[PDB]
């Protein structure tokens, strides 16, 4: 039905908002820290010197395990 | 129809992977570092003082912004 149209783009969406912001291949499992943003895969995440979110410098990366993974 | 049924499942099990494992009320946004376990929301993590996944100690708990939130 349409409702099962509406749900499929729901799930589409999630989906989409777990995976890597500069590849959009991998999922997120990194965190810039000390700022918090977790936005990359561990590639993408591994040769940037600022947030490509906030501009704060990146002390280090911390990875993250997730439920959704 | 009941492919309906079998996406509002999909879409529900989705949704509550991201919701506090302890609490099972509020957002996961925290992560216990060093382990990496990111399974809880800011008001169960800061009362852990072991991960609930791999009981190993937590130094401190890193808040995680994500794009689902
Ligand atoms: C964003 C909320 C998640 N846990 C409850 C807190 C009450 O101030 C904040
Ligand atoms: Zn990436
Ligand atoms: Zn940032
Ligand atoms: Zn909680
Ligand atoms: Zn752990």
């Amino acid at each position: 039905s349409q409702q099962t149209r509406v749900l499929q783009e729901k799930l589409r969406k999630l989906k989409e908002a777990m995976l890597c912001m500069v590849c959009c291949e991998e999922e997120i499992n990194s965190t810039f820290c000390p700022c918090g943003h977790t936005v990359c895969c561990e590639s993408c995440a591994a040769q940037l010197q600022s947030c490509p979110v906030c501009r704060s410098r990146v002390e280090h990366v911390q990875h993250v395990y997730l439920p959704t993974h």
